[PDB]
């Protein structure tokens, strides 16, 4: 496990499509939104 964010600008991300076109960055960022877990 490790599912961990350290950020609270991930809401805005989860609809922008951040947990699809710039997941690759919010994998490590915040896969509490995303659920990259």
């Amino acid at each position: 496990y490790g599912c961990l964010d350290r950020i609270f600008v991930c809401t805005s991300w989860a609809r922008k499509g951040f947990c699809d076109v710039r997941q690759r960055l919010m994998k490590r960022l915040c896969p509490r939104s995303c659920d990259f877990c």
